[PDB]
């Protein structure tokens, strides 16, 4: 259809969505179902490529992908990403339309989604704040006298970006960016359960000039993944998904670049001098956006006790008035979970915290399979700890409430969980929050606001549990790039005069 | 005796090193003879720690010591390190000496790499080049306008320091200086081969003022490391090492920041227009140094046929004056290598490739268990790919050399090889050395010089399977540390006027 | 005409363009010929601005200017200078023609003017590469620790924007968007010789959304425009032009932000292993071009012993080929100098070169009151110093030509001149090139090419007589630009426990 | 004297001081007083230096002293500063004696100076983390494919060091400090008032090492220096001092690059939620110590209406509570101003704003020629603007109280004053502080801290009248350094495919 229109086969009534071969879309393994979670219903299908076809697409974005990609110099590559930002936008209901249905994203937030993949490809030149290389001179130390150093950045060579399904098209485009903004050929293996968007994007930029020998699109499920991660082909690994996969992915691949953005939820902090109204809008929104399906959504709330009362209030008065049901209607707030099981996760977990003192005091019930109200958990500091919803990441509309004596019992509670990815503090007192910023253990804080990675105008990224590395404008130079020091010698050459 | 007076046990006439603990120097694991590769003598025994007092000493680590370094400001971190050098200084003999007996270094070498340690300790103030943080401001984009972003470095917590036998001194008090400079507590797993100079390092560091709960020193023989690396307390591992177990200690640990210098030798490349004298020179040393036993030692010489003759002449010539035997005599310009089966690698190597067709050029007499003559085999070049000296790093003073038509074709047999770590040109056209530097596949690239790692003055790391990542004054930052975000929200608060 | 359609008021047969007083063109002032250098006649008239008019324009850029372009947010400025790029582009042949008339330059000049003036605009983001700031931690020193800073860039204010008349086009778009790019407001003073392509760009500007208040373009000629420079609400200076004027307008100034690009002519040096045949191209194109009014034109070429005589040869060829005559045919090579006057000092200098023993190899004759052929002087390196082509810069297409024993007479001969601007160097070993890269005292020394600042991809600017500061993409920021220091004082407020 | 043993002549019992010339000390210019305000006795002569001698020292440090400095290669400069430390730490009664009798300052702040200017010259190792280059890829551009380029810092040669009254040593010390490490000669130009405690620095500099024809000082008085900063062969002029005499030097020199530190004092904001007890301590010391000779001291306090009463009461009680007279004493607070003239100012200053409605609330009284009280000034917001003490910098302890009714006029009043050094804030909202930090017209802010420039561990300078550029660890190298780019060619040479 317009931008797929030779490549989508209408087969037996259901669109066929074939791999892209860094050469040609195709592929000649199982056939794979590609579901709506708006009403289960089979949407299309995707060809996964055969062991034969994985192994032929890296050995060409090996072979040639890798010097297509390095030899169109930086010019071009910032055209190409232009022009698929153009070609991205002017379909953009298009865009809107697969993933509202294919990931079951409510409307604006799958037009606000498709707005951020295009603003990311513009924005490429900003990424060269971090290209240039550094001189270093020899004379600082008596045995590199009449010495000399340059370090500049080079490609890698060929990146697997594996992707996840919340962000089914962002993700896919800002790894395609940055790896190809510094002149890497790339490997997308987008989740199998809404690769829709990813296909799409790569079309675009096929359209747009993207070298076709330097990009592959493999609709590979699960473990079958491995093989690229696994081969000495792939120079890096740019991975955002479970903590759990994130382990496998690197004991399979072992030596290369990795960043490893690993989700898991984060913690809200209220200081008793925050602005409540404020901080109710900005955690109510972080703790239902996308039904929690954000790395980032917002899962515990700690609150000083002299705001406790008002703030869980309002945030239970805010999830309470969403509208719930599917996301077509530019009027529903919230539309469904991923899968039936997402729900039952969180029906279970929510049971949990009942079951150790917790109480609901918004939402907690089930609308369908896959239908749920964001619900809002209060849990007294003493037993959360020991919650599911505190223990773990149940990807989901749902967060703890906790009332806590003061600021270092609310940054012990924040640390407490196994995950450190961001971490938001309300409240205007510049000393308690220097101390917030200063031991909240995670590799984002934000300050008066929700969580909200947006095109990573701001590096983000995760501790602990949540990984390493970070993705940003700029910064991301560092996951899909290797230096290069040359050291030249004029010892004794006459250049320098004992200096 | 003096620096480990009240550390080391005298028991049954053979010196036992007790491992230390993160607070006490002890042990009740099984002891591990440590043998000279100059007589094959055990010269010392070393305690390595039992399960428990692994798990007990990372617990401190874990607990204590990521705070203990980290709010000990840098101002005394710096101190520390200085007069840990001061101390090493004054002891620079007895350090030399157990390098010469504990490694089969030659004085001047081991002298050379006590003063690297000394050197790399008093420059720490040098790595603050790369310590500070970026600040963001946020009106470059519309959704990020009345806002801003902080981006700061912090340590990762605990940083595991793996080392190997052929700088059992620098190579430890190099990590510890990198690793602890930015605020991390350390886990030294030195070479259960020659573990004795980073006992003597971490007791100077210790006397020097080194939080004593910070700082750990584990005589762990091979797998029995898997332990601290796979560990959740432990945040980031640099190892130097060979390929294979760098391998396997990302496949042990998982997700975490690594640094992997993985070695395999060099190629040396020598153009037309270079100045043979000054490359015969640097070729040769680069050749035999250490008994070739360096990860930057020339493996393979590839020179243009107007220059092969006279630059392979004086390289043999210059490998055959050098003088085999025991590394106490000033006189040896080449001590033994670390084990007869190093010897013995060595010699089939050198087999397979006169069976190849190649032919000695220099060398080839095995002087003992432990002791040969450095070795220069000429080969033709469309043989040398197949000969295990070339897919091969046979860590040994072995070198191929090979006749090249022109820049191109010694390009092409220098990246070959399945490593990438450093490589050398000698020549004097800006052009040619411009394309070899391009087209080199390896972290770093010698002009007119030996390759030399030295302190890392000049950041280096490997390409390929040379490792990831790289060691260097201020750019080891890199490895154990990660970023800290910081955005501040001031969205309709009158900070700024609509910009 | 079309874009300056209301703003140019024909009267008495001849358009009259007006200053642009930082809200409305206009201008009280007495009205001012503008000339063509192709035949001598009036072309055009300025309204230059009273003083009642300066006074109230300095007033609406320092009360409103500065805030306009201040809280116009960055992503705003961005869009203004790609839209104005977009109206000069499709306006290129408007903008060529007036060049060529108004200049004299050959129309591939003009046209070459015009297209980086487009490309500098579009390329302001670019110019970010500079613009963050820095995070200071306080811990490395005992007097500041549990303190911190931060360091962010700042505009200046009121930039004003003084141009020469060889770069009518470029040099304001240049000024203007590295001003504006970081938050200034800027007063244009184009060189009242050729001020039309300044009322052009300027109204593209304007059309594409420029603060109206924030910008002003007043036609003053000479020593009217010190009245600007002198001025307290005037925070930084600008300025492209000669020495003596640069040394006039600081000594007005007083203390204030300045870049100097002061010119002088350049050197251009050819080592005996020289690609000939790209040098002779080169140079004879650095000494011809524009008719020498060029600030990085070479004004001396010197060349070692074994390659004088064939280099001098070519050079000689390739300007006696050269075409003379109206700019408009796209068959001249060279137009007219800028004045009557220009050229008869050429003549003079000329012949001060004869009469101290220099030979005139290629041109020397004058074709008309500002027509005259390309010239290559030879002089003996024993009497060169002493002549005006080489003490001076004869804005002009001559350069001198001197043979030399070797590298160190030719830096030293090089280095001879008053000025410092640039130099060329061509060859290939790697050492002598070095040698010269430290020795040649200029802003910037070009390998193997002619010198040429292009759009300032690459920093350029003066040393010795030829300035001060730079100018270049992202550099610029220095000049227009102030830091701003926050220091933050948790001195035992608890944020971190002895560090 | 020990350190100036066969230096100082002893000649009709009055010390003489010569000047040094770059190789010898000496002088045959007329000798010149220098007298101590704490008696108005003659305590030395300097001899200063004849035109002949100023020309003579100018051609040495020109011909010889900028090759001398740079080529000590930076780990010797390195040496020698640190070499300087240790000489002038263990002189530190000496220096600090000396501070005492010659500048009038209290002992412990004399003994703060010296310490200051050790840790300055120890801490030079920190002044590298700006001092690498940048190596810039070619192919961001169509017109700059297979190019590339590098730009290193260079220094400029001869830097003239012009210090004030107030820190005779630290500034002295400061400036040659960044001005060698960079390899740059300099040129000292001491206050003829106090110019003692330089000859002391420049001699242990000369004991330590530092090239002897790189150096010079100067004993010049006021507009005999003109001659230095006039000069061509004097390429940089450090400037600390007045804004008057700042405007001189830049009309006097030209075309140069300057830092200009001119000065004027800094307001202090208190908001409503600011710890009165800290402000009041912070505040009050920044008003009185040495004196109010301080160019940060504090002139001005502005306070919300709720903390006003309290916080001028407590900033009067301990400004009353000080001890004034001889700063020998290690009793006494406070000692003499420079100069009676002075006081005189100071005395008429305070009558003025009395006429002006303003009310004395601690000092007022003139204890002798150049003795006084620390002074506090209430004044009501609607007559501030016209006082002396506010619209001029009244060297002296003596500072207007201002209540305001909030943050907006606090900042319009702070910034209604002619400079902009530094400004300090003491609050604890974030939204407040950080409206104050953008709009305040200051080098520097500091939040809930007096103003202290230290050593220059955070850079500093000036904004409006209080001058241009900055000094500071690190950032002083822009003033002291000149940019060098080298551009290399290699189109159509194969390096790069089309990139
Ligand atoms: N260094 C570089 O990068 C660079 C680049 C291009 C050109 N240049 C140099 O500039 C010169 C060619 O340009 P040009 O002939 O037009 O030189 P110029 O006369 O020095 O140009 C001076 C500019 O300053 C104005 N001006 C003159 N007197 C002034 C005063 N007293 N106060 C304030 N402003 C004053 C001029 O206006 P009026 O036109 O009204 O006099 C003109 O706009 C050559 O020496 C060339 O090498 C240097
Ligand atoms: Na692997
Ligand atoms: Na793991
Ligand atoms: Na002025
Ligand atoms: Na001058």
């Amino acid at each position: 259809a317009g931008l797929l229109e030779g490549v989508i086969k209408e087969k037996g009534g259901v669109p066929v969505y074939p791999s892209y071969l860094a050469g040609e879309w195709g592929g000649s393994g199982q056939e794979i179902e590609v579901k709506s979670p708006i009403d289960l219903a089979t949407i299309a299908k995707v060809i996964s490529p055969s062991r034969e076809e994985v192994e032929r697409t890296l050995d060409v974005l090996f072979k040639r992908g890798r010097w297509s990609a390095r030899d169109m110099p930086g010019t071009e590559r910032l055209a190409v990403l232009r022009k698929a930002a153009d070609i991205i936008e002017r379909n953009l209901d298009v865009f809107a339309e697969v993933l509202v249905m294919n990931a079951g994203k409510p409307k604006s937030a799958a037009v606000g989604e498709v707005k951020a993949a295009v603003d990311r490809l513009r924005l490429a030149e900003l990424d060269l704040k971090k290209i240039g290389g550094d001189y270093i001179p020899g004379d600082w130390t008596y045995d590199t006298l009449e010495t000399e150093g340059l370090v500049r950045r080079e490609p890698l060579g060929v990146v697997a970006a594996i992707t996840p399904f919340n962000y089914p098209l962002f993700d896919a485009v800002n790894k395609i960016t940055y790896s190809f903004i510094y002149g890497n050929a790339v490997v997308v293996k987008p989740s199998i359960s809404d690769p829709l968007p990813a296909a799409m994007a790569v079309k675009a930029l096929l359209d747009a000039g993207f070298p076709p020998d330097a990009i592959a699109l493999l609709n590979l499920p699960g473990k079958e993944a491995e093989k690229i991660v696994a081969d000495d082909r792939v120079a890096a690994v740019s991975f955002t998904g479970s903590t759990e996969v994130g382990e496998r992915v690197v004991k399979v691949g072992g030596v290369k670049q990795y960043v490893m953005e690993l989700g898991g939820g984060d913690p809200a902090i209220v200081l008793e001098d925050a602005d409540l109204d404020l901080a109710a809008d900005k955690i109510a929104r972080g703790i239902y956006s996308y039904a929690g399906q954000r790395c980032d959504a917002i899962k515990l709330v700690l609150a000083e006790r002299p705001v406790y009362g008002k703030l869980v209030e309002e945030v239970a008065k805010r999830l309470s008035s969403l509208r719930v049901g599917d996301p077509r209607d530019p009027t529903v707030d919230v539309g469904p979970l991923i899968s039936p099981s997402a729900v039952d996760e969180m029906m279970a977990a929510i049971e949990d915290a009942v079951e150790k003192g917790g109480r609901v005091l918004a939402g907690g019930r089930r609308l369908g399979p896959t239908y749920v109200q964001p619900t809002f958990v209060e849990a007294p500091a003493d037993r959360v700890k020991d919650m599911v919803l505190y223990k773990r990441e149940v990807f989901a509309p749902v967060a703890l409430a906790v009332e806590v004596k003061d600021l270092d019992q609310a940054i012990e509670l924040a640390n407490g969980r196994p995950y450190g990815l961001d971490a938001a503090v309300f409240g205007r007192d510049v000393v308690k929050i220097r101390r917030a910023v200063r031991l909240l253990e995670v590799g984002a804080i934000y300050i008066n606001d929700m969580p909200r990675h947006g095109i990573g105008y701001y590096p983000f990224g995760g501790r602990k549990k949540s990984g390493v590395f970070r993705e940003g404008i700029g910064y991301a130079v560092e996951a899909v790039t290797a230096y290069k020091t040359i050291v030249f010698n004029y010892k004794g050459k006459g250049v320098w005069k004992y200096e």
